[PDB]
Parts: structure tokens; sequence; C-alpha cells
């Protein structure tokens, strides 16, 4: 038996409600272009709907800051111990001129 | 007693709510330019917040269709009157000749 995936009536439904959110959209982009948009938003929202996407932006703000802060941290003290294996390897490589003339200037 | 109009506190949390709404519009404003309208919207919105705003969109048009179709049927109506009333105006300032001609060949 291959059942049939989805209803007409949940088929039907579900492209109304995407036609009628691609209408929004462009509904809004002509707007941004015709210098309608802030009176168009004052009448798709609410007051608190306005304040909560304002605050939704400093939410995603202070979540790509938070994210950002600690990956530069992480990247930091990953690159710290970089050197200093860098400056083992490179020591241990190094001629003996070089290495004990380090020892006598740097050691007093 | 001049009264201070509001308090500092809602002075300040008044101007902040005004420039998160700003910084939003503005940062939806760039994503319609550089085509990233659509993914944004998702970030900021929830399923049932888009379909909302569709529905809306659908709400604001039936209202203006219902709106604009009874006055076109107010100006229909309206004017409807107007040619009854400038056809009994102009027909009792026709000439006599016009009148009795009207009443031999429109009444048989």
């Amino acid at each position: 038996g291959p059942m049939a995936q989805q209803s007409p009536y949940s088929a039907a439904m579900a492209e109304q409600r995407h036609q009628e959110w691609l209408r929004f959209v462009d509904l809004l982009k002509n707007a941004y272009q015709n210098d309608l948009h802030l009176p168009l938003l004052n009448l798709m929202l609410t007051p608190d709907e306005r304040e909560a996407l304002g605050t939704r932006v400093r939410i995603v703000e202070e979540l790509l800051r938070g994210e950002m802060s600690q990956r530069e941290l992480k990247n930091e003290l990953g690159a710290g111990i970089a050197t200093i294996t860098r400056g083992s390897n490179s020591l241990k490589a190094a001629p003996v001129e070089l290495r004990q003339w380090l020892e006598e200037v740097l050691l007093k």
C-alpha cells in the first residue's frame, strides 16, 4: 500500500501559508524601497511586538560577541602554547654556539 | 511646583527601546539589499509568528477591498440619483419643440 504522504487539505493550506508569507516579504521589500517601511511595520505589528524584535536584535548581538570573545580566547590560548613548543623545538635545533651564547647574555 | 514630566529611568529606557527598534529596521533594510532577508526573518521570527504576519497581510487586503467595494457602491448609488436629477432639470429647461417631440417618438 503506497500511502499518500499528506492530505489534499494540508497540501493546499501549506501552499496558502507559503504564498501569504512570500506576499508579506515582497510587500515589506517594496516598502523599504518606497520609504514606507516604518508606517507599514506599525500597521503589521503592535508596540509590544516591535519591542520584542528590537530586543531580539540585541540578543543575537550579545550571543555573537559571547561566542566570538571566547573564540578569540580559544585561539589566543591555543596559539600561546604553539609559540612555546616552537620555542622549545627551535631551541633544541639551534647550534651549540648560539645556545651557549644565550645562556651567557640572557642569564647574566 | 513644576513637576518633572517623566523619570530619568523611563527616559533612558525609552531611548534604549527606540534605538533597538531603529537598529532592527536598519538591519532588515540591509538584509533586503544583501539578499539575506529570508534567512534573517527565520532567525528573528518563529514559524507561528511568520504565519501570523502572512495572514495579517491578507487581513488588511480584505479590509481594503471591503471598504473600497462599498466606497464604489456609495459613489455609484450617489451618482445614479445625480443623472436622474440632471435628467429632470435638463428636461424642464428643454424647449417645447424638443419636449413634445420626445413624447411622440419615445412613447409611440
